[PDB]
């Protein structure tokens, strides 16, 4: 799908109106084409995907707008789809160039601190200023009414570009104030190389540097280049989020390189005194971080991966490295934010279709096409991945599961079988496979700022984005041939993840890793502000205020929690010790609060309720004062994006 | 825009229910083949997965019908090998409409045993047991979120030798939690095929000789609220003709002393005259506030405009409904031009056309000529005031003869005289009665809406929503009456008539105890009788949610009350007991927004964060919510509430 310009909103002293020029069916052909043939005119366009609609203001022949809403996507045009010229994600900022008939706006430099923002709906809203990409709104707003005016321009009394609206910054659900995208990082963003290339490690520099390699797996990133290093005489520490990839390593290196490394897993630890180490970024972090003096360069491996751990991990990397004694940190990624899915030659790519034995996910597969030979399917849950296990078993096909709770000899490594399994098998097997096909679809939590009395974690399923796409791709195709099948073509764009995963780091950091609230923060903090890694909303206060809270949490119950092994253990268990002493029940008897069931005979009442980790069944309360706690803490400046 | 088949739920052969999906069209496919309402793909299975632009859900063919929601697919056709296949049956007050089942398509068949275990089918093709404990309802063996459930509407429950037992329409929901199951009954869509495919309407009935309720549909014009009554008169009945409009009713009244010959009754608000004729004319605001009907004084009742449903109509329209048989009446008319499930169709007086992009008047994304409007009587609907004000000045500036009306002004600055564009909201249809040589329509509306957003009770949000049949139908109306007329619009959408949001249950309450001193229960009584009469526009049933929440809000203060009733805005019991509860807590109220200026004059003194009851708006200040009738709402919160899915 490309961006399509479905309207736009006029200037002229400041003023404005809109005009629409496609329906539905127009923006969908047109999104598939990439073809616009209709003229552009005007500064300020109203564009659309099949999923939002937003805007995008022309400045310096350059038509801007934000990655959370155009990705990495193109813009049809007259001659055909237009690849993007700019693509920064870090300041949440794109831009294609200015097609012909459009206008611009020139920059504003005699710095007024009067604004006016034009939304969707052609309104003019005056902001005061605050800073550099701040502003408050002079008359509050519900937030619903700035949605869909991301990319709109902010503009000084004279007419010319502050910037571009990119965010609302909410107090309980109402906007008292706009982040935007300044002139000022537009004008950078311009200066900057398109090509970039990071296909090659660096060499060692005299003083301390965070460097990118974007490589292909099996570059040799995590081996070749460690080897290389280590030669030159350096002591190198490899981090990696698969306890199978990182103990993979050490038979490899043994052979290959013929260095013996240490080793740094929970469930095995090998040190051999070599000067080279992997770890998991989990057992990097149990062990302490960095330790003072004892690595020259760390090498974060699969640093694309939006999992708590990895960026836990890696912020700990780069708020320590420097101090401990190290001159180099590597963040290596064969699918950086911003990257899209492109053919693979080793690769032949089909998609399903209706004909076939097997039905998966309103498409079907022959059973030709998976009888004979080693193939793995992709299914967003685990029960999907079992019945369409039972099925091929049914019809005598060798058959088998994986997902996270089984042990992963379930294998089998030599013979015929398919695999069918979730994105566990990421992190938990290493093969490759002769096809892989796949759902498209993942699951994912997302954080709902629901005011209800607090907050939400809710689980959804969701397509898939470029990184998801690539990586269950590269399973086949890895020095051989390989085929990959696909119920739908599409992508999200890479390299956002949502506040839950914040949410998720404190959870962890105070449940597993010995981590204070204020200290986790110092950690993310230095995530945030390392450019070229994946972004999120800037929520940490907030979510450190939350857990900030949250004391005197009963050990038993968060041991059974970290025991059964689901997500945010430490909220699970510290609802549960609310419950157990204010002798109430807890919200309902999903098997989330199996460590309350031996009280159940004696818990009676309405529940005291912190937030909601799942459906609600009994009666709340909100009297409980960690509860009022947890409500004035929704006051404070929440991000939204709009 | 037509319903498309993008896909089908296969059941299982044998042995245990089971189900898989297959979808046979992506977003591009379905698009195309809506406008054109022509697939030529095949119909396979019994279950299809149907989709319009706005929504999809699921569509089951039983007894050679392809059945489903009304509040999914509305009056629409659905797409067909040879074109559009218009609707066989259309039950709005059963939830279910009805398409002949195009070829060789397979339908289940009735639940002829009478098991009491069931199992519904949703979008996903999951298989769900559920246990039958009514005629129409079921309860989940496992409660789940309602999310889950949505997109499932149309959907299946099946009895364990597969046989239908009906269609899923909606949950039965404690605190976002579906609990149990509504279906509409298979022996209700038996009950629809013993009934004619085509009922007529388009007569007065006769007068039979015991109490009735009859319909007329019939358009404006055919003289539903003058020659009508006049003609039950003629042959000696006594005859009252309500109204929502005070000038619609003066109008008729004044229309009949002239021509038909009788000098009516009137009553409303600004005038009131007795005469002894044996025709009145009222509103419905005047009749609630003579507290209903009056023991014999009439045998022939006919509700005007009943597909109103502002507070006022269905509030009198569920008087009359209760009260009528055992006040002597012998028949109740219910008279509309756009009952509920109406379509929009043509009238050859009118000539519909297009707004463009070309044009000097920017009008809601598209462009209105200075030659279309520069002579004559034109109108122009926007869907708020402010527009009105902004559209009337840019227009004069650019010399027009150009008004506003909404809401607050009184009419008159309509003048009549000749060259004139009238900009207004929908307030024109009950302040003034004259017509135009043309219409403008913006195509949509402003309206309110309920979500059950426990944070911490219910918010009353105001939105913007697309118009539906009734508002296009009645905007049209203003032109080409007997003459010529011309109508332009921005979209040709229009959404399904007759169904109201559970807000407006709300307002009747509210108006029940603002201004007709009717208690909550003696409200529930109108409504129900409203609710169980037939052919009426229709609701979801929350009137034991809001029974049970209007009979909390007690010892509300005099004043502030007068002062909401008088300002004229919405909800003005709950703006006022939200007040009184601010006030003698010392505390804010949520925001300092027009609808609290009651409490302007008390700003000084009122200090801390606001005890909240509900939410009517945005709130600023900060909330504390440990008051007694906060907590009282917030256990309403606990009753069953149905939603639909
Ligand atoms: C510029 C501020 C930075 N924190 C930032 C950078 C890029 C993007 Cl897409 C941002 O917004 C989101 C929004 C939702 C999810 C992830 C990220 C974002 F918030
Ligand atoms: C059969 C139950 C009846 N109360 C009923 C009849 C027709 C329809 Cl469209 C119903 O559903 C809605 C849903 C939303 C708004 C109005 C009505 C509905 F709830």
């Amino acid at each position: 799908g490309s961006v399509v310009i479905v309207g736009r909103i006029i200037l002229s002293s400041i003023t404005a109106y809109s005009q629409q020029t496609r329906g539905l069916l127009g923006c969908i052909i047109t999104s598939l084409t990439g073809r616009d043939k209709n003229q552009v005119e005007g500064e300020v366009q109203v564009v659309s995907t099949a999923t939002q609609s937003f805007l995008a203001t022309c400045v310096n022949g350059v038509c801007w707008t934000v990655y959370h809403g155009a990705g990495s996507k193109t813009l049809a045009g007259p001659k055909g789809p237009i690849t993007q010229m700019y693509t920064n994600v870090d300041q949440d900022l794109v831009g294609w160039q200015a097609p012909p008939g459009a206008r611009s706006l020139t920059p504003c430099t005699c710095g007024s601190s009067d604004l006016y923002l034009v939304t969707r709906h052609a309104d003019v809203i005056p902001v005061r200023r605050r800073g550099d990409s701040r502003g408050s709104l002079l008359s509050p707003r519900p937030v619903s009414y700035l949605k869909g005016s991301s990319g709109g321009p902010l503009l000084c009394p004279s007419g010319h570009a502050v910037g571009i609206f990119r965010a609302a910054v909410c107090t309980r659900g109402v906007a008292k104030a706009v982040d935007f995208v300044p002139v000022e990082s537009m004008e950078t963003t311009m200066r900057s190389p398109v090509f970039t290339d990071n296909s090659s490690p660096p060499a060692v520099p005299q003083s301390f540097q965070v460097a990118h390699l974007h490589a292909p797996t099996g570059s040799g990133k995590s081996t070749k280049v460690p080897a290389a290093y280590a030669a030159q005489g350096y002591k190198v520490l490899v981090l990696n989020p698969s306890v199978a990839a990182t103990l993979g390593f050490g038979a490899y290196m043994s052979k290959a390189h013929g260095i013996d490394p240490n080793i740094r897993t929970g469930v095995r630890t090998i040190t051999t005194g070599a000067p080279v180490t992997y770890s998991t970024y989990g057992k990097f972090l149990a062990d302490g971080g960095c330790s003072g003096g004892a690595y020259d360069i760390i090498i974060c491996d699969e640093c694309h991966s939006t999992d708590s751990t990895t960026i836990l991990g890696i912020g700990t990397v780069l708020d320590q490295a420097e101090t401990a004694g190290a001159r180099l940190v590597v963040l290596a990624t064969a699918t950086p934010p911003g990257s899209v899915t492109v053919p693979h030659p080793n690769i032949e790519e089909v998609a399903l279709s209706n004909t076939g034995e097997i039905p998966f996910y309103g498409k079907a597969i022959p059973i030709e096409a998976i009888r004979g030979g080693r193939h793995l399917i992709f299914c967003h849950s685990k029960k999907k991945c079992d019945e369409l296990a039972a099925k091929l078993s049914g019809l005598g096909i060798n058959a088998v599961a994986y997902y996270r709770g089984l042990d992963v000899s379930v294998i089998p490594t030599i013979g015929d079988v398919v695999v069918v399994a979730t994105d566990a098998l990421m992190t938990g097997y290493t093969g490759d496979f002769d096809s892989v096909i796949d759902c498209n679809t993942c699951v994912t939590q997302t954080v709902d700022f629901s005011l209800d009395p607090t907050f939400t974690i809710e689980t959804t399923t969701v397509p898939q984005d470029a990184v998801s796409r690539s990586q269950r791709r590269g399973r086949t195709g890895r020095g051989r041939r390989g085929i990959y099948r696909f119920v739908t073509p599409g992508e999200r764009p890479s390299g956002m993840f949502d506040s839950s995963v914040l949410c998720e780091c404190y959870d962890a950091g105070c449940a597993w890793y010995e981590l204070t609230p204020a200290e986790t923060s110092v950690r993310l903090r230095a995530y945030l502000n390392t450019p070229g890694l994946p972004v999120c909303q800037d929520h940490l206060e907030f979510w450190e205020s939350v857990f900030t809270g949250l004391t005197h949490i009963d050990a038993h119950f968060l041991s059974q929690t970290k025991q059964a092994g689901d997500n945010f253990p430490y909220l699970v268990a510290y609802q549960a010790t609310v419950c157990a002493r204010a002798q109430a029940p807890p919200p309902s008897w999903d098997q989330m609060w199996k460590c309350l069931i031996r009280l159940k005979p004696t818990l009676h009442g309405p529940t005291p309720l912190l937030y909601r980790l799942g459906a609600v069944q009994n009666e709340v309360t909100l009297t409980h004062p960690i509860t009022k706690y947890i409500m004035a803490c929704m006051s404070a400046d929440l991000e939204v994006v709009t």
